[PDB]
C-alpha cells in the first residue's frame, strides 16, 4: 500500500474519495492510506526514523527546497515517463538544483476581495492595485469608516504575504551565498512601509499577533475593506456572509510598480527513504493528469497545472452562463485569478531555509511596529541574526 501526505486538504473528502477511489479500482496492487495534515517536516522525520516514509507528499516550493538541498527527494527524471513533462505547464513544470524533485500539482492565484460598501462610505470609487497607493487608500478607510484597509499578518510562522510585499516592493533578499540581501534602500524602505502603516492606526493592531483567519474574520464582519483571498473562499462568505459577498467584488491582487503577482504552487514529491518509487511516481502523475486537475479545479475553484485541464477550465468559464449572481461572482473571480496567472509568478525564492528567514524579519519587523525599536534598527536585527544563520549552515 501507498501513503499519501496532503496539506490542509475537511472541504475537499469527497473529492479525495473519488479520486483515491478510482485509484484503487485502477491499481489494487498499490492501494492509498491518504493523511492530510497542516508542521509538516515533524511529521516526515518520525515516519523516516522509522524507516515507513510515505511514498507522496504534497509540498511547496519553499519546503521542497529544504527537502532537496539534503537528499531527501527522489530524482523522477530516471522514472517519469518520455514526455511526461509536455503535459504541465513549463513554468510550472521547471519550478522544481537537485534534479526534478516534485510534479507539479495545482496553484492559487489571490485576488483581492474589495468590499465595494466600505468603499463608498469611505468617498472612495475602486481599491488600489499597487503598493504604493496602500497608505492614501488605508487612511481613507481608517478616518472615514473606522475600519480597515488591509489585514498582512506579521506572525513569524503564519502567512507569507508580507515577505512576498516585500519582494513586490523590490527588496533582493538573499545572494548567492545565501547571506543577507535585504540591508538595501528596498528594504529599508519595505521595512519602514509597514512599521508607519501600524505606528499611524491604520492598521490592526492583531496582525501583530493573529494570522489570515483573522483577516478572514474581519472581512465577513464588515471590518476590513480588502481580504487577499480566492475564489473558493468567496463561496463560504456567500454562505456565511451574504450580506459582504452582495457587496463584495473581485479585483486584482496588490502588487509592487513591477506588476508580477504571487502564485502559490502545490506540488507532489516522493521521498528517497520510499521503497515503491514507481508506483509513486504513478500516483503522482494519475493525480495530475488532465481529468483529475480539470475535476479539482472546479471543485476547489483553484487553477491545474495540466495544460488539458488549464485549457479546459479557462474555456468553461469564458461560455459559462450563471443562474444567479453568487454563481456570477464566482465566475468572475475564478476568471480573474485564470487572467492574472499569465502575469504572476512565484515570488518567494524557492531556496533553502526560507521560513527561517521568515521568522527573523517578522520578529524584528514586529518590534519596529510595537515602538521597541526603529525600522533601521529591525533591518540590522534581522541582517545580523540571519547571517549569524546562514555562516552556520552555509560557511
Amino acid at each position: 500500500t501507498l501513503q499519501l501526505w496532503t496539506l490542509q486538504l475537511p472541504k475537499f473528502n469527497p473529492y479525495m474519495d473519488d479520486v483515491l477511489g478510482s485509484w484503487d479500482k485502477l491499481h489494487p496492487e498499490a492501494l492509498v492510506r491518504w493523511t492530510d495534515l497542516p508542521s509538516v517536516e515533524r511529521k516526515l522525520l518520525a515516519a523516516v526514523f522509522a524507516r515507513t516514509a510515505p511514498d507522496v507528499v504534497n509540498l511547496n516550493p519553499p519546503f521542497a527546497a529544504n527537502l532537496a538541498s539534503k537528499g531527501g527527494l527522489t530524482d523522477l527524471t530516471a522514472l517519469l515517463p518520455p514526455g511526461a513533462e509536455q503535459n504541465y505547464l513549463p513554468s510550472v513544470w521547471e519550478a522544481a538544483e537537485a534534479g526534478q524533485i516534485a510534479i507539479p500539482w495545482y496553484l492559487t492565484v489571490r485576488l483581492s476581495l474589495v468590499n465595494g460598501d466600505l468603499l463608498r462610505q469611505a468617498g472612495l470609487s475602486r481599491a488600489p492595485r499597487r503598493w504604493d497607493e496602500v497608505p492614501a487608500y488605508a487612511r481613507s478607510i481608517r478616518e472615514r469608516t473606522g475600519r480597515y484597509g488591509l489585514f498582512v499578518t506579521v506572525v513569524p510562522d503564519d502567512s507569507a504575504e508580507l515577505l512576498e510585499s516585500f519582494v513586490q516592493m523590490g527588496v533582493s533578499l538573499l545572494d548567492a551565498r545565501q547571506r543577507a540581501a535585504f540591508n538595501t534602500p528596498a528594504g529599508r524602505k519595505a521595512f519602514a512601509f509597514w512599521t508607519d502603516l501600524y505606528r499611524e492606526g491604520l492598521l490592526p493592531r492583531e496582525v501583530v499577533s493573529q494570522g489570515q483567519r483573522r483577516a478572514i474574520e474581519l472581512y465577513q464582519s464588515g471590518e476590513l475593506a480588502l481580504l487577499a483571498s480566492g475564489a473558493e473562499f468567496l463561496r463560504s462568505i456567500q454562505t456565511n456572509a451574504p450580506g459582504v459577498a452582495a457587496v463584495t467584488t473581485p479585483q486584482p491582487p496588490l502588487t509592487g510598480s513591477d506588476g508580477t503577482a504571487n502564485v502559490a504552487l502545490m506540488t507532489l514529491a516522493v521521498p528517497r527513504q520510499s521503497q515503491q518509487a514507481g508506483e509513486a511516481v504513478e500516483l503522482a502523475l494519475f493525480l495530475t493528469n488532465g481529468t483529475n486537475q480539470a475535476r479539482f479545479a472546479r471543485e476547489a475553484r483553484v487553477l491545474p497545472s495540466s495544460l488539458e485541464a488549464l485549457s479546459a477550465i479557462r474555456a468553461e468559464l469564458e461560455v459559462e452562463q450563471p443562474s444567479n449572481p453568487a454563481e456570477a461572482q464566482i465566475r468572475d473571480a475564478r476568471l480573474l485569478s485564470a487572467e492574472t496567472l499569465n502575469t504572476a509568478r512565484v515570488l518567494v525564492p524557492a531556496t533553502p531555509g526560507v521560513k527561517r528567514l521568515q521568522s527573523i524579519i517578522y520578529t524584528q519587523l514586529q518590534r519596529a511596529m510595537l515602538g521597541q525599536i526603529s525600522s533601521d534598527q529591525a533591518v540590522l536585527e534581522a541582517e545580523q541574526q540571519w547571517n549569524r544563520y546562514a555562516s552556520a549552515r552555509w560557511p
